[PDB]
């Protein structure tokens, strides 16, 4: 039959493109099953229904409008309760909640607070006195708030200026140059309160508390680790802070044995002079060598666009190999978080995959290069695709044309990961599951594609391969008891 | 170190040498027209990422169209022989302004606006139209009782087209926008369907196309149902022959043309037994005229309509057949951001009928075999970046879902889905856009001119008309080359 040889050579077409996808190899028991089953039945919903009843499709809204929708859906819980692996791209100043900053550190006693020019609320700390500044007037956040008439009132309006999901940033930030300037002055809003070494010391536990209270077991936080100041004003170095989060870290790997660690990355300004970036290089090749467990390497962050290259810092980033007898310090960079195509920022690509990178952050414009996509493939690199972030900092608005997409169907090595989710109000790493489960994958792929997610977070990890078997062995404990809880509390008895 | 730098050039070149068009030996005349397209390119991209602007370019084509239009870039294309325009359909290929300038002012049309206050247009020539839900008036009398002919004239154009306001801020959703895509072609239908009114406009689609240096045009039509003043409504042969005769007339009159082919279309709402029946006239019309009918396609929104597998019956007729027919195949193809659906599986169903081409091809970068297939094939895609971006499948027209595609010399080709909808050019204002937005920022014109070039090798011509095609677009493209260096270079 004419039609009976057509269907089987379409059968064959299609399930030998769907066979090269992302975690089309996961072989799923079939308690897997119950939960892919219970999954992909909320995402054919949404998908079929909005295709057909011809609405909006608001898991690819934007997060102001899909955050209150996502949280009273069944398959979120779910990813809740999953044991997500290793969350291997964070910023350590906003990897935790506004609401703990408010509620617990302006609470505490010589914190100042300041309406500056641009109408934004400034926090800052002064045990010597009231702060040294004029285009604020700083006044006493304990007074202010007694002084107003509704504590909660004050608490809340403290919240909704420093943080970015208080409005809409897809309108009231509507250009890429927008958004990154509310995103610049978050981070100036708070620095003269998180940068306070007893601040920061219970802030740094408030992440890990967190991360594991959304079922993550594994963090590699990047982090300034410099500039930690006391009330008598000694500002402290780099290995402090660097000691100060190993000291965290271990308390609570001894408090929590289900946890696997955390490790730290350390993180430079694209816009400082190469003479800065050279010695930050130094200082990341000594500490590398004193801590060669919970220092991973190197990376230079800050908005991609507008600020220096790679290349403009060769002679900085080829210091390490130059030596005799040759150093290897591993690099962690940023590359091609843009939309421009054979620029400058875009070509940071070639830079990072001839420095030896180990991972790529974002990579956005990798797509767009083939023979850079084939190399990295072939050297092993594998890239932090981190959804939520590549919205509200304006790289795409339906997450559907995420440019990683093509890649995440031929089973590219990939990530998954959040960037900053404490500035625009998301959860650690669920709300970014959440949205590559149903923007970045197909309509029959659900659970075979979370679980590689879970799996390539330890095996593109900077772990020791004797610490990655050790890693996965924790993992899969906790991963086989939330299938059983799970299918216990769906499937009937 | 110099030899780090030496392995960093090695690995660019390596990677831009897959581009399109990475071959195309330019002559020294055609370097200088190069660097003039790539200085002003260069120059908006650096000044947007340094300065921190919006790139005009990339923006909503409301926004841009201004902006284009005082770019000493868009007349170089605005004079370049293009090739072919290979996906157009015929309602939307020819300016609004033609229809209110010439057709309004012809006898027998009423107007009227309807319950969702836009206005409708139809020809009736036995008197006021076989409606009463709509109240018709005589254009004339409306446009007489008007203190003013222009204000009539220009209302008539805004009330009925979809630049006249931003339409990625009045029709946000792509239900909405796609509403009043819809909304277009109905008001426009009794009076673009009058047997005299549809041939001038389709003579004017040939004069507007080769106004715009395009030489050769590949275009989709219902070709069906035109009527006449007494009512008289005709089969696809009497609009096959009508556009046969306009064409030749016009290869006649212009030598400097190439010529014109004919591709049927069906919608994809209409039942199976509707769309067999078209495929069977499809078959006919290409043996009785093989050399101007091409094939068939279906046409319609995708996403809420049905699939190709849904009319597969109809689609494998021409093969189960003794002895076995070929009617070639011109089929649109996941013009969708949906992934691994219905919609989006339909280029496997494309790719085993032995389709020609595909349109718009929105979601085959998310399939990898299905690609590596086409390519084998020699099946090529048929990109309309404007398209793409009013009727919402992408935002940032820098998020095109084809750039990979293009980096890796794919099969393409650039047309205007329907270039006067949305008040566009015939085919300049969407090769600008593929300048300024699909490419890198070193690739001008090697790319521009491996797009003409693609126009006449993955076209429908046989391999003898290719080889004389591609002759008379090279006296032009020449001609072309020569002037334009003339009118830039000292002496
Ligand atoms: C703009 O920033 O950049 C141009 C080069 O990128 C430069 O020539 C121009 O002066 C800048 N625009 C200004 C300052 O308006
Ligand atoms: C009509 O505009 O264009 C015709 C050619 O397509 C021409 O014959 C006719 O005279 C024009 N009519 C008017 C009213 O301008
Ligand atoms: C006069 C007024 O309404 N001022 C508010 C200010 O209190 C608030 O701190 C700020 C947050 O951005 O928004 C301003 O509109
Ligand atoms: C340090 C650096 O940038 N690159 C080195 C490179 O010199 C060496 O050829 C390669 C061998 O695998 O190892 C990389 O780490
Ligand atoms: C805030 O946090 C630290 C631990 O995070 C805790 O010891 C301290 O008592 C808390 N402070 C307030 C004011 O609640
Ligand atoms: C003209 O149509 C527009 C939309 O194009 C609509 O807002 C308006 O109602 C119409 N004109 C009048 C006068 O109502
Ligand atoms: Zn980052
Ligand atoms: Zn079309």
């Amino acid at each position: 039959t004419s039609k009976a040889a057509y269907l089987l050579k379409r059968n064959s077409l299609i399930e030998e493109d769907a066979s090269r996808k992302l975690g089309a190899k996961i072989v799923l028991t079939n308690e897997e099953k119950v939960l892919d089953d219970f999954i992909l039945a909320e995402k054919r919903k949404l998908i079929d229904d909005s295709r057909l009843n011809q609405t909006e499709y608001m898991p690819a809204a934007s997060f102001y409008r899909s955050k209150d929708f996502i949280d009273t859906t069944f398959a979120y819980k779910i990813i809740q309760d999953m044991p997500k692996g290793g969350a291997l791209h964070l910023h350590d100043t906003a990897s935790a909640r506004i609401d703990w900053i408010v509620s617990n550190a302006t609470y505490r006693d010589h914190v100042y607070m300041c309406m500056d020019q641009d109408n934004f609320v400034r926090l800052t700390v002064s045990g010597t006195g009231p702060p040294a500044n004029s285009g604020c007037e700083w006044k006493l956040v304990e007074t202010e708030r007694a002084n107003s008439g509704d504590i909660a009132a004050f608490d809340h309006w403290l919240k909704s200026n420093i943080s970015l999901l208080t409005t809409d940033p897809l309108v009231t930030y509507p250009s890429l140059d927008k958004v990154w300037g509310r995103f610049d002055k978050h981070f100036s809003q708070l620095r003269g309160i998180i940068y306070h070494t007893p601040i920061r010391r219970d802030y740094y536990r408030q992440i890990l508390e967190e991360f594991r209270s959304d079922n993550v077991q594994y963090v590699e936080v990047r982090s300034s680790l410099s500039g930690f100041f006391e009330l008598d004003g000694t500002v402290h170095d780099a290995e402090f802070g660097l000691n100060l989060y190993k000291s965290v870290t271990e308390e609570f790997q001894r408090e929590y044995p289900d946890f696997i660690g955390a490790k730290i990355i350390l993180s430079g300004l694209r816009f400082k002079s190469q003479e800065e970036i050279l010695n930050e290089v130094k200082i990341a090749m000594d500490l590398h060598k004193k801590y060669p467990d919970f220092f991973l390497g190197y990376d230079l962050v800050g908005q991609e666009d507008p600020n220096f290259s790679l290349l403009h810092y060769l002679d900085a980033l080829l210091y390490p190999s130059i030596q005799n007898p040759p150093y290897r310090l591993p690099y962690f960079f940023h590359a091609a978080e843009t939309n421009w195509q054979e620029t400058e920022v875009d070509y940071n690509l070639a830079d990072a995959l001839l420095l030896n990178t180990t991972r790529v952050g974002h990579g956005f414009a990798l797509i767009k290069h083939p023979r850079f996509t084939e190399l990295a493939k072939e050297n092993g690199v594998a890239v932090e695709v981190n959804p939520i972030s590549n919205q509200i900092l304006g790289l795409v608005r339906d997450v559907r044309n995420h440019a990683l997409v093509p890649l995440i169907a031929d089973d590219y090595p990939i990530v998954i990961s959040s960037d900053d989710p404490g500035a625009w109000e998301a959860s650690p790493l669920s709300h970014d599951f959440y949205v590559a489960l149903m923007d970045l994958c197909g309509r029959d792929t659900a659970l075979t594609f979370l679980k590689q997610l879970a799996l390539n977070s330890i095996r593109y990890s900077a772990m020791s391969d004797t610490e990655k078997v050790a890693a996965k062995a924790k993992w899969t404990t906790q991963w086989d008891k939330f299938v059983k809880t799970s299918v216990e509390g769906l499937k009937p008895h």
